[PDB]
């Protein structure tokens, strides 16, 4: 089960965002493995200033495991550094930070 | 070796684009495997009207295999139907159709 998501990034914080993601806290990565997320990549487009997230989720209850991560106190701390670099899409859904995208094609 | 790429889509052709990619010609899919492209997904964002492509390339000379595909007469026919649905990024590089994105994070 694949997922693609998109969020804006403030251009003055691209280098900071990059620096953070060159060394993600190993427990945050462990919290993500624990929620069955695998093969997770983030890609940057300039000058449109967009981040595109891609990951494969091998779990059973997505909205559960996502709420699990969301109150793990150390992941919560981590997001205090990512967030101010980010610019959630004005067109996103209520409750969304990253905006979910619709898969229209796959081939193994 | 992962790749992420982005292109715009004309919103009046989203349904056509979706219809085409629900049943891609098997020879196009086969020539893509021939060029070592695997786990290839495309995602749609509305209302921003962006397509985000993701694939993993297990080859050894990317720029070669990408012009192998590019004059395979069936794949060229195929692109006669995708292209007109698409809107290449004004900010893209000369010679680009889809625009390359920079990976800034990965975890297995």
């Amino acid at each position: 089960q694949r997922m693609g998501m998109v969020i804006g990034i403030k251009p003055e914080h691209i280098d900071e965002y990059k620096r953070l993601h060159a060394a993600v806290w190993p427990a945050v990565l462990a919290r993500l493995a624990e929620a069955h997320v695998r093969n997770y990549s983030i890609f940057l487009r300039e000058p449109e200033n967009l981040l595109f997230g891609y990951w494969e989720y091998h779990g059973t209850d997505y909205a559960a495991d996502m709420e699990a991560i969301a109150q793990d106190p150390e992941t919560r701390r981590w997001w205090t550094f990512c967030g101010p670099c980010q610019e959630p899409l004005a067109s996103r859904q209520p409750g969304e930070h990253w905006a979910h995208m619709e898969e229209v094609f796959h081939v193994d």
